[PDB]
């Protein structure tokens, strides 16, 4: 899969086991349709989003849906999710690979660009 | 103002100027609607965004655009927009500091919360 | 001061309070040398370190002890302190803001550094 | 090996490649002995760095060689190096991954501690 999301959890220091992701294309008429969707595995990482046929030049958005996540291990949350939206572009390498670095009130995503 | 945005940027270690931040607040049908916006000013902080009687509660999305600093200097990034969706003031009013660290291929959110 | 220190609870979104922090400066012998300490206010910002006169070219190492604050909160974290070692004053007098966010498998640092 | 260093380039969106990365023992006069180095891959990952026999309950230290990293990319940075310091214990997960994202100007060190 050209998209792949990876997930870390700072309170615990463990991968991010069950979270789930939802990916959206942006459509002509700048509303989002529904691209690919799963949950994360036992190593925090999901596989098997999409491949390199479906996944064209345009704009994606990746919602880790982290407040679900931290609910289930008692804790409160600052955000409904985290975001991420970007432009596709097959110019640039072609995996990217979403790696998110949570903790309730502070997190960061990255995108890592390989081939 | 109850919600307050600070913007740095972590290639340079500076404050993040003139940075544009779209609030938005689902209304009832589900859509998002404008809430407030501005710039970030020399400190990277923007200011006087709302008000304690206009923030009610809701759901917030705080849109950094964020793909347009950094392609002001000559980067061209991963994300189009830096995104922030929380739910505000659902246990009584608060003060909300969100942080958002800028870099090409990755962004950190930080909310402080206080009373 | 031309350094000044702040600590933030990504678990919490808060402040961090009454963190110790030491600052060492590197001698010419290649030990470090006690340079400054104080403890984070409620605010999370540790003022008043240094001044101009005594904050002179060379190697600092700001030790942020951490391990401290999240044992007091009943957390068992992963790092002993979090160290930040960096040059400073190398291109003339400069002002460092160093920023510190704590989870409990991870710790953040940013630097801001300003005339 | 159970330690195993993992570094991100957040300016390049890739792996951070041939970063020199050394680890230390703390020894019982309180001073860091030599214990076991290498530099990261194309993957950005180091391993072999040591085995269950060697690596024993004790305080250890990871300096992941930042400057020098920026320096070759054409980016004054910050800090020194990243430094963690950190007890192993035997109770918990058998393998630490050390994962260190990184900007000039900001960067974090979360241990994901796994079996």
């Amino acid at each position: 899969s050209p998209l792949m999301v990876k997930v870390l959890d700072a309170v615990r220091g463990s991968p991010a086991i069950n979270v789930a992701v939802h990916v959206f294309r942006k459509a002509a008429d700048d509303t989002w349709e529904p691209f690919a969707s799963g949950k994360t595995s036992e190593s925090g990482e999901l596989h098997g989003l999409t491949t390199e046929e479906e996944f064209v030049e345009g704009i994606y958005k990746v919602e880790i849906d982290t407040k679900s996540y931290w609910k289930a291990l008692g804790i409160s949350p600052f955000s409904e999710h985290a975001e991420v939206v970007f432009t596709a572009n097959d110019s640039g390498p072609r995996r990217y690979t979403i790696a998110a670095l949570l903790s309730p009130y502070s997190y960061s995503t990255t995108a890592v660009v390989t081939n």
